[PDB]
């Protein structure tokens, strides 16, 4: 009960920026994520014993594909923490506890493979779910851990706050599925500019809670230069694996998953930055300003890629 944890103090000190980086040491992402928990949402939140049972598990659950792996699942988590803190007053006791949990968990069981290449196969999630397959996957990977013995984290919350939660989880998570996006961000971008936008509306804060997963989920591209060039190459280790087994199936893949065509990559950042992340932290500012850091680094990133194809880097 009267048990912090405590980081060493660069880590103390840089884990409260957005760009930090989890560093190499798998064994110290759990305490990381505790530490975060305990800091956003506070000691009393989670049953340490449970707490600690339900991160192993979902670690776990987590497969060793190059980039939709534990390691993307703790960052997209440390990025929920520094907007959380950055936004003290504006989330509620439930969101708090929600959110982490949905980062952590928003990728569970992933295989490497788009919803695409999944229908392509005809795999039999495809028939589960017909829209945001791996997303509802997701969902479902989580409430099954929920379900295990000692797994139950949200077991002091009233019957209606636990269902109030895992509907904040399932929208968190559904919303990582890039093609809702677009169609989400264009939402916000009207309500802020006509003023409509509101956050005591449920279905405003869905939206913006989205946008924040969409954040999160993309925050390789916010990260110090050597950091976003290296995780580039695990993002394109999946795409090119995807892009072979389309061709096994007998399909072109779109050059963005085709090893022959590396040398667009630079030009396939500058897209992108522009038809994504750009926007997504350009709005994400303008609803809550003290994200702005998260749009600074994207652009520095952009400007990064920039000089990559004037072939001076
Ligand atoms: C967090 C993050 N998430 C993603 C998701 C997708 C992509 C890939 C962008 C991209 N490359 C191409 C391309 C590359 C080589 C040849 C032809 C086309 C097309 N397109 C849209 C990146 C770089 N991401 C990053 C950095
Ligand atoms: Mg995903
Ligand atoms: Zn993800």
């Amino acid at each position: 009960g009267l048990m912090q944890f405590t980081l060493p103090v660069r880590l103390c000190k840089e884990i409260e920026l957005f760009h930090f980086d989890i560093g190499p040491f798998e064994n110290m992402w759990p305490g990381i994520f505790v530490y975060m928990v305990h800091r956003s949402c506070g000691t009393s939140c989670f049953e340490l014993e449970k707490l600690c049972r339900f991160i192993m598990s979902v670690k776990k659950n987590y497969r060793r594909v190059p980039y939709h792996n534990w390691k993307h699942a703790v960052t997209v988590a440390h990025c929920m923490y520094a907007i959380l803190q950055n936004n003290h007053t504006l989330f509620t006791d439930l969101e708090r506890k929600g959110l982490l949990i949905a980062c952590l968990c928003h990728d569970l069981d992933h295989r490497g493979f788009s919803n695409s290449y999944l229908q392509k196969f005809d795999h039999p999630l495809a028939a589960l779910y017909s829209t945001s397959t791996m997303e509802q996957h997701h969902f479902s990977q989580t409430v099954s851990i929920l379900q295990l013995e000692g797994h139950n984290i949200f077991s002091t919350l009233s019957s209606s706050e636990y269902e109030q939660v895992l509907e904040i989880i399932r929208k968190a998570i559904i919303a990582t599925d890039l093609a809702l996006y677009f169609g989400n961000r264009k939402q916000l971008e009207e309500m802020y500019q006509t003023g409509s936008l509101n956050l005591n509306n449920q279905s405003h804060r869905d939206r913006v809670i989205g946008l924040m997963m969409t954040a999160c989920d993309l925050c390789s591209v916010t990260k110090l230069w050597p950091v976003t060039k290296l995780t580039a190459n695990d993002i394109y280790a999946e795409f090119w694996a995807e892009g072979d087994e389309m061709k096994k199936l007998g399909i072109q893949p779109i050059p963005m998953m085709d090893r022959d065509k590396k040398d667009e990559v630079p030009q396939g950042q500058l897209g992108f930055y522009n038809a994504v992340a750009i926007p997504c932290y350009t709005t994400l500012t303008q609803i809550l300003p003290p994200t702005e850091p998260l749009l600074k680094a994207c652009r520095d990133n952009l400007s990064q890629w920039e000089k990559v194809i004037r072939g001076e880097e």
